[PDB]
C-alpha cells in the first residue's frame, strides 16, 4: 500500500471522455482505482479512457448519463455499484460555459448553465453521499471566475461556480457523519475544448488574435509562463481523493498557477 | 449638511411587504425616495408599507409579482417606469430559507430555493439594468452562511447565495456602461419570520432551547450583544444607493455585527 496510491479503490468522475474529466479519470486509474469513465454525448472518447485506463493496468467503465437529469445521475450511480461493487471517490466535472451581458441573458441560457454546472453538480454531490463507503471522497469542480478573476460578460458562469464553492463548504459538515470528505478545484485557464471555444471572451478584442496567440497570453497570465494542462487539475484532484488529503476538507483550491 | 438623501429618486424592492424588505422600503422613503413596494402574497402587509411611506411624505405603490416567473418580473418593472416616469434603484429582496442534509434534499426543493434566490434576483438585476437610468443602483440580498458563517444542513441555501456573491461583483462590470453601481448585502441572523426558521440552526445545540431563548443566543454571537434587526440592513442598503457609496461596487458587506 504506497502513499498517495488507491489500489482497490473505485473512482467516478463525471464528463471524463474528453477535456480535464478525461485526465482526472486516467490519472485516478494511474494510481490504481478502477474508474467509472461518465459520458453524455463523447461515447467514443469515454471509450478511448476506458482502454487508456485499461492499458495502464487497472479497470474501467464508460456509463452514459446526462447530469442534467437527476433520474439520470441516480442511474449512473446505480450501475456504477452494480458493476463494481462500491464506490469510494465521485469527482463532479461537466460543466459548460458562456458568455453574454446581463442584458441579454435569457431563461433558457440561465438554465443550460445552472443545471448542469450547480443544479447537476449539487446531486452528483447527493448521489455520491448516498453510495459512497465511509472513508470516501467528493470532488466538485468550480472556476478561479467564481472568486478570484473577473472578466466582463461572464456572471451567469461565474455564479454557477461561485454556488459549487459554497456547496462544498457545507457539504462537508452533512458528508462528515461518514467520514467523506468534500472539496472543490477552480482551475484557471486549462487548455482543453472549451478553452479554445472561448478564451477570446477573456481577452481584449480577442478576436482579432490567433487561437495560437491567446493561448499563449493565457500562459503569461501565470508568472511561470505557461498554461495550465488537464493534467495539473488531475494532480491535484489525485491528492484530495487519497488517504493523506483527509485534513483538506471542505476546500475550494484554485489552480491557476499563480495567475490570481 | 445632510448625507445620504435619496429626494427625486424612484426605487422598487422585491418582497417588500414584509421583513427585511419592508424595513428597506420604508427606509428608502424615509430617505425622500418614491417606492414600488413589490409583493407576492402579502396583499395587507405591502399596503402598511405603503401607507406608512405616504405618512413620511413620500409616494409608493404596491404591485403584486411572482419572482419567480420571469415575465412577471419584466411586467413589474415596465409598471414602476409607467406609474413613475422613471426608475433609479432596484433592490432584490425576496427569498426563501431551507433546511436539510445533502442526503434528503430533492428536484423540487432545489428549484424551489434556487428559482427565487439566485434565479429571480439575476433576472431581477437584469431588468434592473434594462429599466434604470444612468447613475442608478441595484443590491441583491446574499445571507453570511454563502461564505463567512457554515451551518450544517444548510447547503442548498448557503449556495443559493454563494451565487449571487459571484453574479454582484461581474454584474457591476457590465452595469457600468450605464454608470450602475451592483452590490449585496449579506445579513446575519435578522429577527424576522424568517429569523424563527433559522434560529435552531444557526445555534449550537438550538434544538434544546426556548424561541426566546434563540433569539438571546443569537443576540450573543455579536460582540455587540445584541439581534440584527431589519433597520441595521436598511440602514446599509441606504448609505449603498445613494450618491455618497458610489465608491463601493462589485461588493458583497456581510451585516452580523461582528459575529463572523
Ligand atoms: N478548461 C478550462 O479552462 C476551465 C477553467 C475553469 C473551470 N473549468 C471547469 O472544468 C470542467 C470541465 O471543463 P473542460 O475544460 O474539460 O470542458 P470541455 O472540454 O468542454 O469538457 C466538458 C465535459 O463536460 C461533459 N458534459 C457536457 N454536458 C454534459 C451533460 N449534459 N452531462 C454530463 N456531462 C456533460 C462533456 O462530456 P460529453 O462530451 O460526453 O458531453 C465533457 O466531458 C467544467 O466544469 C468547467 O466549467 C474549466
Ligand atoms: N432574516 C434573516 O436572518 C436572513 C438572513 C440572511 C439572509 N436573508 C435574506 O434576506 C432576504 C429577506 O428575508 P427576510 O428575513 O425578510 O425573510 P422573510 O420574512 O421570509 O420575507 C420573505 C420576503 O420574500 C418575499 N417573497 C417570498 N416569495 C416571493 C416570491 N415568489 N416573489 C416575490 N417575493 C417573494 C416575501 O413576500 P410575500 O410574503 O409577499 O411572499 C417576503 O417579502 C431574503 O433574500 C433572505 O434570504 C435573511
Ligand atoms: O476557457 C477559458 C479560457 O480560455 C481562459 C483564458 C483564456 C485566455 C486568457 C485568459 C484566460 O480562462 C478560463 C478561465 C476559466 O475559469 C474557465 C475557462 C477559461
Amino acid at each position: 500500500y504506497i502513499p498517495g496510491r488507491l489500489d482497490g479503490k473505485v473512482a467516478l468522475v463525471t464528463g471524463s471522455g474528453r477535456g480535464i474529466g478525461a485526465a482526472v479519470a486516467v490519472h485516478l486509474g494511474r494510481l490504481g482505482a478502477k474508474v467509472v469513465v461518465n459520458y453524455a454525448n463523447s461515447t467514443k472518447d469515454a471509450e478511448k479512457v476506458v482502454s487508456e485506463i485499461k492499458a495502464l493496468g487497472s479497470d474501467a467503465i464508460a456509463i452514459k448519463a446526462d447530469i442534467r437529469q437527476v433520474p439520470e445521475i441516480v442511474k449512473l450511480f446505480d450501475q456504477a455499484v452494480a458493476h463494481f461493487g462500491h464506490l469510494d471517490i465521485a469527482v463532479s466535472n461537466s460543466g459548460v460555459v458562456s458568455f453574454g451581458h446581463l442584458k441579454d441573458v435569457t431563461e433558457e441560457e440561465f438554465d443550460r448553465v445552472f443545471s448542469l454546472n450547480t443544479r447537476g453538480q449539487f446531486f452528483v454531490a447527493r448521489e455520491a453521499y448516498r453510495h459512497l463507503t465511509e472513508g470516501g471522497r467528493i470532488v466538485l469542480t468550480s472556476s478561479n471566475t467564481s472568486k478570484d478573476f473577473s472578466v466582463p460578460k461572464h456572471s451567469l458562469y461565474s455564479g454557477s461556480k461561485g454556488a459549487v464553492d459554497s456547496f462544498v463548504r457545507i457539504f462537508s459538515k452533512d458528508c462528515g457523519d461518514k467520514k467523506i470528505t468534500v472539496n472543490a478545484v477552480a482551475p484557471g485557464g486549462t487548455v482543453t475544448d472549451m478553452f479554445h471555444e472561448v478564451s477570446h471572451h477573456y481577452i481584449p478584442n480577442g478576436t482579432s488574435y490567433t487561437a495560437e496567440q491567446r493561448q499563449q497570453m493565457a500562459a503569461h497570465a501565470s508568472p511561470l509562463h505557461r498554461n495550465g494542462w488537464p493534467q495539473d487539475v488531475a494532480n491535484v484532484v489525485g491528492f484530495l481523493v487519497s488517504k493523506e488529503g483527509e485534513w483538506v476538507n471542505g476546500k475550494v483550491l484554485t489552480l491557476d498557477g499563480g495567475a490570481a
